[PDB]
């Protein structure tokens, strides 16, 4: 069988740590997650699999400097991915996800970095007063979801872990939930690409404020830090880093993932951001 | 699906090389190789792991070595399957070391490895090894010739049960401190030709045709292997009587050295009656 939805064999040899995986376009995080017209990971699938990846290859995860480069689109042909991890004396991971590209040439989708180090005290957030601050307005899932679909972005049901995104200034607060469709997958992950990708969807929610429709995807994320297990339903507390403003060439922000109580679970600084699409 | 009969699936992290196989007991190298009855894996098995599992961790040729390899202890499968593993640690000076071992289900107790096989590998090139001329051994070895059911009938009688699949000797020409056998893929296993590099079939026959020199028990041990190509569906193993030391040529129809290997020692039982 499968290591992981993400790894499905080990390939290492004398020289490298490896994993490979064969993506069909069935799978949910593919089938339901469409842009543009094609199926295309989702951008947190690729911090699961490294993180997967890492915790085979060892037997307070932090990533930094990560990059998004190219996406990796499954059409008609299934796709050989692949990611290598190289393991540096100062106990850096460095790790490379790409895919073999037919005429030989590999595909880089995905670099970055991770240490493992030790989990810091973060102080539990007050859930009632966020979503005063994020009272301008609310957004429901069929007024997310509809925005997308007109930027192109098609979500499948497994892709719709937005419930309502409460809007604030410079901030909102999104409400995720697993939809009922993956529930019997949430113990193959540990960052689950349902809850993460609709994390990371949320911040749809500041260009909302803008109204302006643009798709914005991010291309790097500075830090990562995993303090402990997502639950099923859990808050995104997503917040333009100082300097940053809706709108900018370069779009900064930062997303906490909080659970029922405002316990940040995985905190998340330094996205970058770029803008694709007008309307 | 499994990347080899004797490898499973790879298993490595970054402490260790590393590939794991589920043996059930139902393959032909288990039930077909019983010993004082029990499925037990041949020692010939050992090298075909090493081999396989060194051609996977380097991106895969010939002229593979095999230096001071040792067999401590069977890897018997019973009604429960047996977990095995084979790490490879490479060394700086070009060797790979590697130790094929099972994890033993002691009850009351946590499980713990049970070694079964060790050795160094190097690759090297390919020795000018010159052909035999078979039809002068077939004349050097003319004291007496033993049928491949007078083998497998002493073999049964001392408690080892070849079947189908490991009757590999055809016939064994007896000469003075040297045997010359005829071996041949059995029919059943003609198909898995391709499976392996080096067939447990031909190479278990092999060393099933040192009965030929007039008991061997573990620990055994080999001094040197040099694959040289690849095996053949009928080939000949020519034996030679060297301490307690003799040394196998693995060779095709035409007399070519395909494999050899050098100091077979194995620990000498007084024998019963
Ligand atoms: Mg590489
Ligand atoms: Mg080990």
């Amino acid at each position: 069988g499968v290591i992981h939805p993400f790894l499905h064999q080990n390939t290492s040899d004398f020289m490298e740590q490896r994993f490979s995986s064969m993506f069909t376009g069935q799978e949910f995080f593919l089938s339901d997650h469409v842009i543009k017209g094609q199926r295309v990971l989702p951008s947190a699938a690729y911090l699961e699999m490294a993180r997967a990846a890492i915790q085979q290859a060892t037997g307070g995860l932090r990533f930094k400097n990560v990059v998004w480069t190219q996406p990796l689109a499954v059409g008609p042909e299934p796709v050989q991915a692949h990611i290598e991890l190289y393991p540096e004396a100062n106990g850096e991971i460095v790790f490379e996800i790409y895919s073999d590209s037919k005429q030989t040439t590999e595909i880089v989708h995905s670099q970055g970095s991770a240490v493992l180090c030790s989990i810091p005290d973060i102080p539990s957030f007050d859930l009632s007063v966020l979503q005063e601050q994020c009272s301008l307005r609310t957004l429901s899932a069929e007024q997310c979801y509809d925005a997308f679909k007109k930027m192109g972005v098609d979500y499948g049901p497994a892709h719709r872990g937005i419930e309502q995104i409460l809007i604030g200034q410079e901030q909102v607060l999104a409400k995720l939930s697993l939809p009922s469709s993956v529930v019997k997958t949430q113990g193959q992950f540990g960052l689950h690409p349902s809850l993460l990708d609709a994390a990371l969807q949320s911040s749809l929610g500041l260009m909302m404020a803008t109204s302006d429709f643009s798709l914005i995807l991010p291309f790097a994320l500075e830090e990562m830090v995993i303090v402990g297990d997502c639950s099923s339903s859990m808050w995104a507390l997503i917040r333009y880093r100082e300097g940053s403003k809706a709108g900018d060439r370069v779009e900064k922000f930062d997303i906490d993932l909080c659970d029922e109580n405002g316990n940040v679970q995985v905190r998340m600084k330094g996205f970058s951001t770029r803008k694709i699409a007008n309307v």
